């Protein structure tokens, strides 16, 4: 969950 949590993130910013 971390690495898709972290991806998801990099995306939205």
């Amino acid at each position: 969950a971390a690495a898709a949590l972290a991806a998801a993130l990099a995306q939205a910013l």
